């Protein structure tokens, strides 16, 4: 009944939204979570994850991975990553292994089960999938936030996640595991507006006071309306796939340096002739959406 | 009215644009020049000149480049059939294509003119390119290109590439990195001008020559259209330049810094279109983002009623 | 005699040709186009008249391409300082070189070849242009390229740096090619001693020599003179047929000529390829010519 | 003299196995580990074949397993050279040893990181297990004495015209080495080519003998053929070994500074060393680059070492 999951990220803000749904919701086993430089650098990212976490009683190890991408110049986004909340100190440490390493061995020790979820830079998963290419069939699927058939946010032709390490996604998207691309297409629509932050300051705790304190920085939201929480439809897709259309489709990562740099082809109208390699983000449900997250934020409240 | 040289492949829509330019009073058609692409250049000079001998419409034609500056050559046969024209039957040829090479056309008209002149390339932009490079002179006095080809968004022929554009990326780097003032009428436009069984039985009640003409092209590319991209009906895409140059108010766009990728792979021959600004370049393209299929529907009755004898 | 169209983008060595071409009884040089390289059309064109000029050469010159096909153009730097001309009295032809070139091998009996020593921009456009001259050339011999080190980059070398794409083109018309990349013309070192003999030697055609080679001393290459040695005798310079790719990827080796001197792709040779020049022989060669000019 | 500690990364292979028999045993060599990656055959392959050399040798070194695949591109092998099992020639007696249970990458970090920077990598198979502990952990960067590595040419390449195996195998993980900023040396075929090891050399070691002696016959015998069948060479040449002899004598070989770049696009130069020979592009060298070898040198120190083993 419930999908077990390793949470994949690099907080990030609303990183920190797909940790507070994926850790509460009883319709998902959150085994663990690593994390992988992207939005920032790596010892920005976990301190950040372990923030949340401890902020929010989360009783799931932590293990960090990946500092650097696989082979490019690193890039960042845009002074933690995570402005807006306040933490108290931290307490909350990583766990010694690897992230990489605890991916495999979990993969390895699995019954098939796990899904993974992506919603960083794809730097682990191609170096777990290259170390121990074994873990290809234990692994049921892999939900990732990441790429755009249409327009890009870093460039025109490529979303973050994608560009900050190209060949890594080029490893994920050639590896044949079924995947799910939550694409910019899709997430662009899933609009956080005043009302939705009103909504959750109301049911209030410590997940209500969180989402609104991120949100309510992040929008700016005493002035002008609203903008995007990326990375948490990826959970929602797990909950219920019902409240999101996707679309089958060839996609392939273009690895060349020049303008579609990281760019994810997706072969809409199938003029390729190639089976199908992805479940593609088309439309949200925002209704829906906006509930499960309210739903997931009263199930922190004491 | 805006003088005119169309460049193209004729090619079904290719027929449309040149119906609509050789009789709009907007327009002053001054030549034809004719390119390899949607078939071989025997074939669409063939097809031009029909057009060209059934509608009477005296412009000279030239015909151009027979190959892509670089690239191994590719058709659109899969659309627009074996002839390149399939649908109506002409009668015998009398006409000919003129002696001058259309790219040479292109450079002494441009050299000799006032800088008033706008280039409309409808097909793969080779005979374009080939003129700029050899004669760089004629790029100040080009007053707009006006193009159909590439796509933002989902391409045909590729899923990132629209097939002028794909069939000379080369050529279309030239274009797209000229200086030249540039609007650029892609699938994300075009496609909306599809051309249902209603809109064909309009025409037909205009009637003559060009009401005919225009019902034996389009229901070819019904089905076409719809098994290769799963169009409604054939947009009618190079027609939508001709309509910008009549009225642009009926076409809304978009100023954007375009580049063409060059790379061999998956995204040989996209028009990269930079939709949010996010490279802070200057924009060098006037991108189409939406048609009033209202106002161009009747534009076309317009100049289909023009060849009513 | 071979029938030729010497293309070039003159361009110190490039004049060293045209005196070759224009004077062995071996060779029947019907024209010279000219493209830009070296330094911009416009210097290129007017160099080529004025070494035509000075030694009363009576062939017709066709201005060619003053760009690359696609890329942004690139120079290597009036182009040709050395020798001292009077004011320019000859002109260029008002056909474009392209279109001479076209007509020229249409009209012909298939039995011209093409001898291009600067970038490759007018053979290409000809070559897309009319696709139907490729039957009708019997041979390009070409100086281009390198199957080892580059000069212009590591990769690259100058001719086929200045249009890769025009060079992509060429290299897979299919019609028989012959490379003089620099790994043969590097070899072909002009010292004090062969410009000294050239002196002596005497006349027009000696003194320009002796101009050039002194100059871009400051021994060095005669490179694009050893397409016209190669047609006079080809048994002067020993070849290898290879397949030859043309790499158009921007990057590292963006205009290289890729070589497959092991024969490891399996594919057919579509070039010979130079390898090593008898010294002995080719200044001799150059000699004779120089003294085609004394009067 | 002082020792060179070295940590010996290969993808054994027949000359990878001459290397393991001279860094094993010379004095001026300190062989800390051997780790293995995926190259000349499948890991499961070269693994068993490590394993069998030092079986062999008796040389007691821990073995680490490492990369079974490159970072990013379609794997490939050296079967055409190398045979079906990676080292085909020699008879080997079951295994009585085996891999150590930490991953190679894992213990070139944690070696590097407990060092007093000192230690030398030689990489002599495809750079997959460098390149995943270089951006694994960073810190491992300026730990590095130098990297004296196998791969590569500044002229013709083996696989293809532009790219020699090694570097072609994983070109992005060759990148990353590249691009490292840590001393470079490279023994790229224009240099190893010239120690082909023709029917002479062989009986030169058999002459020697003992146990280094009649495995070198073994091993090189195999070779001989498919050099000379793929690649017209006049014998196999033992081109990991001379970053061993690199090693322990430099003057043996002359190099030339170079900046050198990784090309890493789709298409003819995929995989290729572009090595800036006479400096045009204007930027700081990167690579000591190999120009020739001093063969008299080179063999009387193989000998040497195959001695090194009589009982
Ligand atoms: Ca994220
Ligand atoms: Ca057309
Ligand atoms: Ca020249
Ligand atoms: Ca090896």
């Amino acid at each position: 009944e419930k999908r077990k999951i390793i949470l994949d990220c690099d907080p990030g803000h609303d990183d920190a939204i797909a940790i507070m749904m994926a850790a509460k919701h009883p319709a998902i086993d959150l085994l663990g979570i690593t994390i992988v430089a992207g939005n920032q650098t790596l010892d920005k990212t976990l301190i950040n994850g372990l923030n949340v976490c401890q902020k929010l009683e989360i009783n799931v190890p932590v293990y960090a991975g990946m500092p650097q991408p696989i082979m490019r110049q690193q890039i960042v986004a845009d002074d933690t990553g995570l402005d807006g909340p306040v933490f108290e100190p931290l307490t909350r440490q990583a766990e010694s292994t690897h992230a990489v390493k605890y991916i495999i061995d979990t993969l390895m020790a699995s019954d098939g089960d796990i899904t993974l979820v992506p919603v960083g830079p794809l730097s682990n998963i191609a170096v777990a999938m290259r170390m121990q290419p074994a873990i290809l069939p234990k692994i049921r699927e892999i939900v990732l936030m990441g790429g755009a058939y249409g327009t890009g946010n870093f460039t025109p032709s490529a979303e973050f996640n994608i560009f900050a390490d190209p060949e890594a996604a080029r490893v994920v998207f050639t590896s044949g595991v079924p995947l799910v691309m939550m694409g910019l297409d899709l997430t662009n629509q899933t609009v956080c507006t005043p009302d939705v932050i009103a909504r959750m300051e109301r049911a209030g705790g410590p997940a209500g006071e969180l989402f609104s304190d991120i949100m309510n920085f992040t929008l700016k939201t005493q002035f002008e309306a609203g903008g995007p929480v990326h990375d948490a439809t990826c959970i929602g897709y797990l909950i219920n796939p019902d409240g999101i259309k996707t679309q089958e489709m060839y996609v392939e990562v273009d690895v060349n340096s020049g303008p579609c740099y990281g760019r994810t082809v997706c072969d809409e109208l199938g003029v390729l002739g190639k089976p199908a390699n992805t479940k593609v983000g088309i439309t949200i449900d925002t209704d829906w959406f906006w509930g499960l997250v309210e739903e997931c934020v009263r199930g922190y409240i004491k």
